């Protein structure tokens, strides 16, 4: 695992399928929030989109503000954001 990707990566999950592009959808939201380095949509899939993806900040910081987006409601569904790496001591 890298360690170095950890303290600026964080995991979304719980998102539409009806969009097309997840990588250009969410910039206007987390580019919002912190820079983006860049975002990996998953395509494995040989069925069906997971719905889920991936991005990477080219700041820490940005992650601390993304967390805050957690449970934003989007489309009238709420996106669920966890950080990569837990805090056991705040």
């Amino acid at each position: 695992h890298d360690s170095s990707k950890d303290s600026i990566t964080v995991f979304v999950s719980n998102l539409p399928y009806s969009m097309q592009e997840p990588d250009t959808k969410l910039r206007p939201l987390f580019e919002a929030c912190g820079e983006v380095v860049q975002i990996r949509p998953i395509f494995s899939n040989r069925g069906d989109f997971r719905g889920y993806c991936y991005v990477e900040f080219k700041e820490e910081k940005s992650a601390l503000q993304a967390l805050e987006m957690d449970r934003k409601s989007v489309e009238g569904r709420p996106m669920f954001v966890s950080p990569c790496v837990d805090k056991s001591k705040n």
